[PDB]
């Protein structure tokens, strides 16, 4: 137990996000089967896996953090970068003892590490009009 590690998953996602594009197999099982694939660290992901149904049966929910940022097209923006954000959107509603403003300052993280460069500070403002959505808590 290292305070070094939160946990790749979450993160980690976005990248079986990108194999729903291309691969577009079951989804919340693909996803997450990434994690276990490769053997990633060794972790246990199973309960994770039931994560991405939610965006299966709930992906419109998660639009509507992206709603007022949508960039003329999702499918158009970073791959990655924008699965990257999607599941950040969720974040928000499963914040497991985090703010919404703070799930902010990993965006730029999992869209200039997770994605690609240049167009990182822009990942960050898209959590910020995205994040007060699923919390309309306003700190």
């Amino acid at each position: 137990m290292k305070p070094a590690a939160r946990r790749r998953a979450r993160e980690c996602a976005v990248q079986a996000l990108y194999s729903w594009q291309l691969s577009q197999n079951d989804i919340a099982d693909v996803e997450y089967q990434f994690l276990a694939e490769q053997d990633v660290k060794d972790v246990d992901v199973l309960y994770f896996r039931e994560l991405l149904a939610g965006v299966a049966t709930n992906t419109a929910y998660l639009d509507g953090l992206m709603k007022p940022y949508l960039s003329r097209l999702l499918e158009e923006l970073g791959q990655v970068e924008k699965a990257v954000l999607r599941i950040a959107l969720y974040e928000l509603s499963k914040r497991s003892d985090v703010p919404y403003k703070v799930a902010i300052n990993e965006a730029i993280e999992l869209a200039k590490s997770f994605g690609a460069e240049d167009s990182h500070k822009f990942v960050n403002g898209v959590l910020d009009k995205a994040a007060p959505v699923i919390r309309p808590n306003k700190k």
